[PDB]
């Protein structure tokens, strides 16, 4: 989650300049705009990994409601999948950003 | 550079990502047989590291134009018909050691 950030931080002030710039690009106005003042400043450290996994996937001889599926024997369907996964490894979180499969 | 670079299939993160993805696959599939990994053919990773900056800002109209040579010395308007101010919320994703920033979100309301 977000936490308090001090405007003393170089990165905070650099982000103000950026956003003010973006405002000027967006605005229909001949006049330049700049910040009167920051009224709130927060930061969130972002740290994760994207996994890009190209995999071939087969059909086992077990149903999905069965046990010990990790070493369940293989069979005829064989697919190619490209997965993209975002992980925050010390939070033990993972999220599927993209899954694209075809028969192979 | 954070990547995308080839990541060892021996790494625990790569293995977990695979178990997850294959789980998600199975979870969303309609067929009643369990499917699992036959061969990882390529495994890559990209380190995502940065800072999200959430700034609420009051933006003011200056007497300088956008095309002026120097924008160091730009007072705000004080004349009734010209004076403008907006209250804005920006979210900026920053990767400092890269010197990159992207405006992820922005909302400004006339104030």
């Amino acid at each position: 989650g977000p936490m308090d950030a001090s405007v003393e931080e170089e990165g905070v002030r650099r982000a103000l300049d950026f956003a003010v710039g973006e405002y000027n690009k967006a605005s229909n106005d001949m006049y330049h705009s700049r910040a009167l003042q920051v009224v709130r400043a927060r930061k969130q450290i972002v740290a994760g990994v994207n996994y890009f996994l190209d995999v071939e996937v087969g059909r086992t001889t077990c149903t999905k409601t069965q046990p010990n599926l990790d070493n369940c024997p293989f069979h005829k369907r064989k697919a190619f999948c490209s997965f993209q996964i975002y992980a925050v490894p010390w939070q033990g979180t993972m999220t599927l950003s993209k899954s694209t499969c075809q028969d192979a």
